[PDB]
């Protein structure tokens, strides 16, 4: 089964799931210098205020903090998104070491982390549809640099001794995910994938350009998490990011100057 080891990683990816060498693959480098201003992307419309978180999941290549998704609680709009994607969970992507861990990478530079707050559009109903779509998905990625402490993630950090390996979850209710996010909302956007398999090219992306600091302390919990179950050889859950693919035929959007 499809990983991040030597003998399952990202280059394996595609002999399973051979749109890993598609049209419009995520992540990808943002060259900051090519990427288009576009005047006409509206801000970003991000509504937290009612959003309900559930649980906590440790699916075996990272933790899952999953909302209640069955009404418009936690919905993204605006920028470059047409109509109204529902919250239904988020997860990070992190490193071995604070100089890797993004999947996005800007410039080149690879960030110690980065979190993906991952919306449906509700004009497809349920998930599993909308992945089916083009315009199925809206991923929100915020990269996370170490320095100060995120306030708002201790919650995050701290439940995660209950769910170190594959399979295990925890109640986590309340959580209030307007904690995670950066102070601006200036990101850039372009068409892409999930990151992981099925790699479904169905995600338009919006990126933020502001990361959020966490601590040393607090990223260093993430790499105790376990890629295996209970009761397996323990490999750290680490390095659980996919590499820059290729552009292709793609333009990445600025929405600030
Ligand atoms: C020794 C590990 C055995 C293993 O995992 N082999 C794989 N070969 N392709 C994979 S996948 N789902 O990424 O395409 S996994
Ligand atoms: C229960 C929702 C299922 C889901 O969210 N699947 C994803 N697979 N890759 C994602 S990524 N790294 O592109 O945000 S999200
Ligand atoms: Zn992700």
């Amino acid at each position: 089964h499809w990983g991040y080891g030597k003998h399952n990683g990202p280059e394996h990816w595609h002999k399973d799931f051979p749109i890993a060498k598609g049209e419009r693959q995520s992540p990808v480098d943002i060259d900051t210098h090519t990427a288009k201003y576009d005047p006409s992307l509206k801000p970003l419309s991000v509504s937290y205020d009612q959003a309900t978180s559930l649980r906590i999941l440790n699916n075996g290549h990272a933790f899952n903090v999953e909302f209640d998704d069955s009404q418009d609680k936690a919905v993204l709009k605006g920028g470059p998104l047409d109509g109204t994607y529902r919250l239904i969970q988020f997860h990070f992507h992190w490193g071995s070491l604070d100089g890797q861990g993004s999947e996005h990478t800007v410039d080149k530079k690879k960030y110690a982390a980065e979190l993906h707050l991952v919306h449906w559009n509700t004009k497809y109903g349920d998930f599993g549809k909308a992945v089916q779509q083009p315009d199925g998905l809206a991923v929100l990625g915020i990269f996370l640099k170490v320095g100060s402490a995120k306030p708002g993630l201790q919650k995050v950090v701290d439940v995660l001794d209950s769910i170190k390996t594959k399979g295990k979850s925890a109640d986590f209710t309340n959580f209030d995910p307007r904690g995670l996010l950066p102070e601006s909302l200036d990101y850039w956007t372009y068409p892409g994938s999930l990151t992981t398999p099925p790699l479904l090219e169905c995600v338009t992306w919006i990126v933020l350009k502001e990361p959020i600091s966490v601590s040393s302390e607090q990223v260093l919990k993430f790499r105790k998490l376990n890629f295996n179950g209970e009761g397996e050889p323990e490999e750290l859950m680490v390095d659980n990011w996919r590499p820059a693919q290729p552009l292709k035929n793609r333009q990445i959007k600025a929405s600030f100057k």
